[PDB]
Parts: structure tokens; sequence; C-alpha cells
């Protein structure tokens, strides 16, 4: 479009988050638009389009359960959903309910001011659009913002350069050349087999060895789906009645009170079905460090036995950190990979890099000769795409700087002496730690939900009271402070940000407790809200 002088709701963003709201407040009778960066809808399943990009939440997990019809109507593929056809699914849903029709694509929103003497949002963007809005809604993502490291070489690196956030839309060819992949998180472990089949050699730079499982993929039965479509709305409700948002069983047992010979079938079971449940084996794995030790020894032993070379294998294993508190990684043929000759492990913790070049990157060993260099480097997380927005509350407070030392918010939905402002699934809430669309349609629920709720009792005014977001930050901490999650550097403390305040940024309780306490605050009023 061209975005409206006026509005009740302004949305950023156009994937999932933003394309419910959009959806949800129409049908509450509300006038709304979404302002997004990018061409067309997706959010992340528009931009992350490096090769083997696929999600690895189940596909009838990974899904809106809004509506019925399309719940009845789509047909996924395989147990997990290439990004290609995850974007085929938001594209379908899209044009089913006329999305577009409300939202200006390729505009980037930069500022927006709260003022106080109409009780309304103005929100600028980079062609000169000024919206006025009386609710403001930020549907812009968890992992939106690319992670670039500062590396000294990188601006004479005379090859092609690219990051896995940012992929061009053309497939890149990679035939013949020497190939470097910086990260090995979930985004390097996927793209590195599919380069590696392309180019005459690929050399992975690893730091941090990441815990990765098999994800046994494969065909979805026709028969099964079927089947399923019979009793979704059912199948969903269970997934929202969990910590995690998915059908994960919830092991009983402790990882310490297990005989060795127990804890080694139960894991070999879950190594053999695929996937992430293995997470959950035992109730202690993210509380108790010897738990969670005994099933790190288990996945170390797996590694080494996969790969070949006992000294490239040995260098793959994990160290330093307890498994899952990093994110724990699906992995397709990533460990099998290193089995091929022409395919290099650099260990840059043992070498570190010094510098990127004008042909390639240099350790404190050697300099190893490069034509495309691929940074799989992460994503400035959970608060990089609301900082690079100047947002300002009452008495001109920046949100970029309440929030300097740490996301400061109550429930995560608010922040208080910023009436009116919504975050969709982000810090002081689920958010990543469970299935997204589990997390995120909940949000966009509660928050629209609220907004009809106001202009219901002709209320224009909205704000969280600051003794309840202290109050509910202190709780974030004490209970994120009773798991391992605090003792890693990973991107859900900000760790991977060199100079961002290391804090572990989510809700820990699980979706069920959260959503919980989020119904039982609307119940009475909105408990913790101050409402004018
Ligand atoms: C590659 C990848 C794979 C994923 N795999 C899964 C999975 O397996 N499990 C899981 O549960 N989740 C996964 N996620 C997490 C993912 O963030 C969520 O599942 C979900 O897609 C987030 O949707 P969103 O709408 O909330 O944000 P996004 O998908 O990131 O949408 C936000 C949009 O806002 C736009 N935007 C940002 N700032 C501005 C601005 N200033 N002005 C205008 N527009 C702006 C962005 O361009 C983006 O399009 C994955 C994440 C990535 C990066
Ligand atoms: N399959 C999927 O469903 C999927 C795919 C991609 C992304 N995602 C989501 O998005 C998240 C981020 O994935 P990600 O792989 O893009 O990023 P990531 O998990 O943040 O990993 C970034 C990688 O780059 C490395 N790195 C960062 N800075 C570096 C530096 N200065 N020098 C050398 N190495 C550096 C990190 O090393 P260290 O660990 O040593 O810091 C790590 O190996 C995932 O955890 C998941 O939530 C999901």
């Amino acid at each position: 479009r061209q975005p409206p002088e006026e509005v009740d709701v302004l949305v950023v963003g156009a994937g999932f988050s933003g394309l419910y709201a959009l959806y949800r407040l129409r049908e509450l009778g509300r006038s709304v638009h979404v302002i997004e960066t990018a061409g067309d809808v997706g959010g992340v399943w528009y931009w992350n389009r490096y090769p083997g990009a696929r999600c690895d939440i189940e596909s009838i997990e990974y899904c809106y359960s809004f509506s019925e019809e399309v719940l009845q109507e789509w047909n996924w593929t395989e147990r997990y959903a290439s990004q290609p056809e995850i974007l085929r699914y938001i594209n379908f849903v899209a044009d089913k309910f006329d999305l577009r029709s409300g939202i200006t694509f390729h505009t980037t929103v930069t500022a927006a001011a709260f003022d106080e003497a109409t009780n309304t949002w103005t929100v600028d963007t980079n062609h000169g659009d000024r919206i006025r809005a009386r609710y403001l809604i930020m549907a812009s993502g968890q992992l939106s913002v690319p992670q670039l490291p500062n590396f000294p070489g990188l601006k004479d690196f005379a090859g092609n350069l690219y990051h896995t956030g940012n992929w061009p839309h053309e497939p890149v060819d990679f035939s013949g050349q020497r190939v470097g992949v910086i990260g090995t998180g979930s985004s390097g472990i996927q793209v590195s087999p599919q380069i590696a089949k392309q180019a005459a050699e690929l050399f992975v730079f690893q730091r941090t060895p990441h815990f990765a499982v098999p994800a046994r993929n494969a065909p979805l039965d026709p028969e099964f789906l079927a089947d399923l479509k019979k009793r979704y709305a059912e199948f969903r409700e269970e997934s929202r009645n969990t910590p995690g948002g998915t059908h994960r069983y919830q092991g009983p047992k402790s990882a310490l009170e297990v005989s060795d010979e127990e804890l080694v079938e139960t894991l070999e079971r879950y190594w053999q079905e695929g996937g992430p449940d293995i997470l959950a084996a035992y109730r202690d794995i993210l509380r108790d460090r010897d738990a969670n030790e005994r099933v790190a020894e288990f996945i170390r032993n797996k590694i080494r036995n996969t790969v070949r070379d006992p000294e490239v294998a040995e260098r793959l294993v994990p160290k330093g950190y307890p498994f899952g508190t990093k994110r724990l990684i699906l992995e397709i043929d990533y460990y099998e990979m290193f089995n091929r000759d022409n395919v290099h492990l650099v260990d840059t913790l043992s070498a570190p890099i010094e510098t990127i070049t004008p042909r390639g990157v240099r350790t404190s060993e050697r300099e190893y000769e490069l034509d495309s260099l691929v940074l799989a480097t992460g994503f400035d997380a959970l608060t990089g795409a609301l900082f690079k927005i100047d947002i300002r509350g009452v008495g001109n407070v920046a949100l970029k700087e309440k929030w300097a030392a740490g996301p400061r918010t109550y429930l995560g939905l608010s922040t208080a002496g910023f009436p009116n402002l919504f975050f969709i699934a982000g810090p002081g809430s689920p958010s990543a730690l469970s299935n997204m669309l589990v997390s995120i349609e909940q949000h966009v629920e509660w928050v629209t939900d609220h907004i009809a709720y106001m202009f219901k009792n002709g209320l224009t005014r909205s704000e969280a009271v600051l003794e309840k977001e202290d109050e509910w930050v202190e709780h974030v901490n004490e209970i994120a402070d009773e798991t391992l999650y605090p003792m890693t550097a990973s991107w859900y403390t900000g760790a991977n940000v060199p100079g961002k305040p290391r804090v572990f940024m989510l809700y820990v309780g699980g979706f069920h407790r959260y959503r919980q306490i989020c119904d039982e605050v609307a119940a009475k009023g909105y408990e913790g809200f101050v409402l004018t």
C-alpha cells in the first residue's frame, strides 16, 4: 500500500506475529495497518533463504491454529518443513485473508514517540511517513537483526560475503569455490552440508562447539495427516497445555536416580527417534549439573563415534557449558560431512581469528584463502530490532536507555512509562523457549483482546505499574537462577554481542504457567496495569 495518516493500531512486522495481529484486529472491528521492511510477508522465513534452512519443530506443531479452514486445507509434506515450504504456507494464509491490503512493504520504522496530551503514538518511517496510532504493537521479531562480528578484516575481503539472515533471493553458486563458514550454531550446521557439495574446499570456522542431535527427518504420511485433521483443534489444545508448546514427553525421573544401563537405554531410544525431545528426557537436565552432565556425556560419545579421525572428532565435542543451555540443534549429515576429504574444521578456540584479509581469514596459525565467506554468526537477539528504532515514552525516556542494563517488562508484554505499547513474544515472556507459534498466538490474542476491552469501556491509556514491572523482572531472574541457563554465554543472555549486558532475558517457567498468569491478570481487569 501507502500507509494511513491515522489508525487505532499500528503493527511493525509482517512475519507470523504481525500477520495474526492484523487478522485478529480487523475481526475485532478495529482499524489496523502494518509497516514492514521486507518486500513481502514471512519475517524470518522471507529473510533466511540460505540452502538447507529448515525448522527444528515438527510441521504439524509449527503452524497457525486460529483458523479451522487453514488447518483442514494445508498439506504439510515432511517431519520438519523447509524454509521454502514454510514461506509457501505464510503466502497461502496471507492470500486467504487478503492481508496485504493492510501492509506497507519496503518501509522501515525509524522512531516512535508517545504523546501524553493525546494518549497516542506518533510513528515515523525511512520514507518520510508519519502515522498517528492509539496503540503500538511491536511484532518486529526476536532474531531479526543479523549480527556480524566486528572482525578487523571485513570490509577488505575481496571475495563474496554473505550472512545467512540476509541471503540473496536467487540461489548462490559455490561450485569449485574455496568457501569459509564462520559460525556453527543451527544456521552454520544447516548451511555447511549444502555448501560442502558444491565447494572445492570448505573450511568451517568453529568457536564453541554446540550440541546437535539427529533430526531423523522423514516424509509425512498423508494418511496420518488426514487422521490428525479429524482432531486438530484437540491436538493443538494438548500442545498449549505444556511447558514447551509441543508434544515432547515430560520425563518424570531424575537423570541421577537411574542406573548407567537404564540411562544408556533411554537416551539411545531418543537418539534413534531423532529430534529435540531428549531435552526433557529427565526432569532435572536443566537444573542440576550432575544430572546434566550424564546426558551431555552420552551425546559427546555419539559425536566421537560419528567422525572417523579422532582428532577432528574431539574438536567437535562440546565443552565448557551445560547441555541444553545454548539452543539444542538438529543436524542432518553435519557430523558425517567432516568425513569428506574436501571439508576442514578450523578450531578457532585454540587458533583465534586475528583478522579477515583481502584473500581470506588469518588465525594465529595460518591464513586460509577463500573466494566466498558465509557468516552464520547469528542475531542481536530479542532487543536488537527494538533498539534500532528511536522509541520515546513518557518524559521522553528512550526505551534504549531504560533497558540498557537489560530488558525491563511487566509479563514481557509492556514496560512501565511506555503506555499503549506491546511487544510480541519478546524478553520477559516464554518467547523462543517454546514452540513460537504457541507463544505468538497467545500474545497476539491477549493484546488484541486487551485493546478490544479498552475501546469497549471507552478507556484510552494502558500502562504497566512500575512496581509490578520491578516485581516481574525480579521473578524472571529468580526462576532463571534455579536453572543452568544463566551459566552460559548464549544469545538468550546477550553474551554474543560485545558490550551487550549479560542477563538471561526469557521467562523459563514454561508456556502453560505463563499462560495461566496472563489469564488471571486479564480476568481481574488487567491487574498490574493502570487504565484511564
Ligand atoms: C532461521 C530461523 C529459523 C527458526 N526456527 C524456529 C523453530 O524451529 N522453532 C521456533 O519455535 N522458532 C524458530 N525460529 C524463531 C522465529 O523467530 C519464530 O518462530 C517466529 O518466526 C518469529 O516471528 P515474528 O513475527 O515474531 O518475527 P519475525 O519472523 O522476525 O518478523 C519480524 C519482522 O519485522 C520486520 N522489522 C524489524 N524491524 C522493523 C522496523 N524497524 N520497521 C519495519 N519492519 C521491521 C522484520 O524485517 C521482520 O520481517 C527460527 C528463527 C530463525 C531466524
Ligand atoms: N533449524 C532451525 O530451526 C534454526 C535455524 C537457524 C536459526 N534458528 C534460531 O535462531 C538462533 C540463532 O541461530 P544461529 O546459528 O544463526 O546463531 P547462533 O546460535 O547465535 O550461533 C552463532 C555462531 O556464530 C559464532 N560467532 C559469533 N560471534 C563470533 C566471533 N566474533 N568469532 C567467531 N565466531 C563467532 C558463535 O560462536 P560461539 O557459540 O562460540 O559464541 C556461533 O557458533 C537459533 O538458536 C534458533 O533459535 C533456528
